[PDB]
């Protein structure tokens, strides 16, 4: 409900995974995202949870080389460090 403004380079990321505005729902934010790791396919693909990133912008936005989808409260700060 409340809204989020992600800052320009989270922003670019979400409007490559199909994103056509600027202020978001936490939901739509995560559904972009989502997206944007399948298009990417940085997905193990034996442990699909675990998303590698350590070669890709998220990696760096995130701070983080591998993370899995499970891990909400962790995705949540992530996502944070990277909102308005
Ligand atoms: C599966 C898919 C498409 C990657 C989407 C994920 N799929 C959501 C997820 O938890 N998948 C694992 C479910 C597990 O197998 C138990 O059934 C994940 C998500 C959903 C809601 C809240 C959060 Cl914080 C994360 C997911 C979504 N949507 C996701 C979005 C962005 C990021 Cl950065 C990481 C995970």
């Amino acid at each position: 409900e409340k809204l989020v403004q992600p800052t320009p380079l989270l922003l670019s990321l979400l409007k490559s995974a199909g994103a056509q505005k600027e202020t978001f729902t936490m939901k739509e934010v995560l559904y972009h995202l989502g997206q944007y790791i399948m298009a990417k396919q940085l997905y193990d693909e034996k442990q699909q949870h675990i998303v590698h990133c350590s070669n890709d912008p998220l990696g760096e936005l995130f701070g983080v080389q591998e993370f899995s989808v499970k891990e909400h409260r962790r995705i949540y700060a992530m996502i944070s460090r990277n909102l308005v």
